[PDB]
């Protein structure tokens, strides 16, 4: 069967996931333990809050979108609560086709299903790509900011 | 009687403040109307999460600081929950002798009573004078980061 190309699913991370998922993960956070892709692939899968979405394409693979629901203050936002995107990520091999596109998409789908007026982001400055990808899909850059922590 | 000076009181935002510290706040956030301020005086009196703190002076507000804490994820931080510094200001007549100091401080031990590790903040590039301060006050710089906003 040739006229046509293979199809590519977007998926809610299921328990079935956890591999392909924790595999693509590892090259956004490379620097977090696969122990802690499992814990966190855990988690996700059982909180009312997190959700994750997978790009399947022939059985494999090959990007992932990692959102939560947030209901504390959110940079930049006028509601609550806000369906932030806390990572995505497509193989090198892949991108520019819009897969980001449609994970992003699911990942908006999920949030408006769940009360969400908006979908909120964040990005580091060094990432022009990012950047430039967020303005492409519809994000208005809304402001900048540099965050602090000190121990309790 | 003077060989002394006279007092400063940090004390938790009850109702009986509510127009001392939306007077303050008008200063940190012109722009925010009235019953806006008002609206949110109640929500944080009412709410477990929210705090705010006046630094009264003779019977005078003079500066404040409003916490929230953050059980989402939070920039640079490494444990749930987190105290986070919303708003912190200091009449300009009264900055550099550690007001927002003391504040902050009262910010932190009421955080630290409601189990959080980190007391996470945020400031924008711009505002070189609050990058300081939070330097003097023990904060680490932990990250820069751009957000966005999409309407879904
Ligand atoms: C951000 C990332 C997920 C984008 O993946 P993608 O598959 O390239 O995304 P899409 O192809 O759907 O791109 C959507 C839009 O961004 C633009 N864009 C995509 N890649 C771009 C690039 N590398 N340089 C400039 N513009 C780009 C597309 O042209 C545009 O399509 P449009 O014609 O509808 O405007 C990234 O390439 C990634 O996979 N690697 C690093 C992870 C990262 O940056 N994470 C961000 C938050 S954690
Ligand atoms: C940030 C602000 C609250 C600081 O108030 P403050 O009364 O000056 O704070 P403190 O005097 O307790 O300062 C603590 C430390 O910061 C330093 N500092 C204070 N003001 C400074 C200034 N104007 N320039 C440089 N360093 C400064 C103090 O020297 C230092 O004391 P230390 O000797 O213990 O290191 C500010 O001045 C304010 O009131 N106005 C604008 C609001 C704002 O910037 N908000 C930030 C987050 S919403």
């Amino acid at each position: 069967l040739v006229p046509r190309g293979s199809h590519m699913d977007i998926r809610q991370m299921n328990k079935t996931h956890l591999e392909h998922w924790r595999g693509l993960r590892k090259q956004l956070w490379p620097g977090h333990p696969d122990d802690a892709h499992l814990a966190d692939g855990e988690e996700i899968l059982q909180a009312d809050h997190l959700a994750s979405f997978i790009a399947m394409a022939d059985g494999v693979a090959i990007g992932f979108a990692d959102a939560s629901i947030r209901h504390d203050y959110v940079n930049g936002c006028d509601s609550s609560p806000v369906v932030f995107l806390e990572g995505i990520f497509v193989l090198p091999s892949f991108r520019q086709r819009g897969v980001a596109k449609q994970l992003i998409a699911a990942v908006q789908r999920w949030g408006t299903n769940k009360g969400c007026r908006e979908m909120a982001s964040d990005t580091s400055p060094e990432n022009t790509i990012s950047q430039k990808v967020h303005q492409a899909l519809g994000f208005e850059e809304t402001e900048r900011v540099i965050f602090y922590r000190k121990r309790c």
